[PDB]
């Protein structure tokens, strides 16, 4: 397991534009295209992202290219955020992946607002952090995925992913 395999588990792979768990147009491995309800707007974002006139359909290689960029962007967002970087730097590599996963799903600003959970993670109070992380819209709307991410923070293991 690693962050790529982890997010690939959590996000799936679909080569045609689809709506994500929030109803937003998405493609590939959880590549968010737009929050606009306009499919035409989403297709325009897709063509811009890929660099060609797509029919709303991409290849697996193209999906993986966007995925690598999105994982990189999530790490970059963590490292340039004054709230997320200290927590990231304090974590082991398995729990770092859990934080990248959250930023991939909800964005840097959203995760940076989890002030009390972040403090408990920085303090390495793992069970308390896990309890606090579940008191969230995130957990309520995507509880199975949030449970996997939270178990990863709680244990520092891949137990929630290695037997999927
Ligand atoms: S989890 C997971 N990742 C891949 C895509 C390799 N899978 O088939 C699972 C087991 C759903
Ligand atoms: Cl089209
Ligand atoms: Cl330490
Ligand atoms: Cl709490
Ligand atoms: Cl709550
Ligand atoms: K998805």
């Amino acid at each position: 397991m690693n962050i790529f395999e982890m997010l690939r588990c959590d996000e799936g792979l679909r080569l045609k534009i689809y709506k994500d768990t929030e109803g937003y147009y998405t493609i590939g491995i959880g590549h968010l295209l737009t929050k606009s309800p306009s499919l035409n707007a989403a297709k325009s974002e897709l063509d811009k992202a890929i660099g060609r006139n797509t029919n709303g359909v991409i290849t697996k290689d193209e999906a993986e290219k966007l995925f690598n960029q999105d994982v990189d962007a999530a790490v970059r967002g963590i490292l340039r955020n004054a709230k997320l970087k200290p927590v990231y730097d304090s974590l082991d590599a398995v729990r770092r992946a859990a934080l990248i996963n959250m930023v991939f799903q909800m964005g840097e600003t959203g995760v940076a607002g989890f002030t009390n959970s972040l403090r408990m993670l920085q303090q390495k109070r793992w069970d308390e952090a896990a309890v606090n992380l579940a008191k969230s819209r995130w957990y309520n709307q995507t509880p199975n995925r949030a449970k996997r991410v939270i178990t990863t923070f709680r244990t520092g293991t891949w137990d929630a992913y290695k037997n999927l």
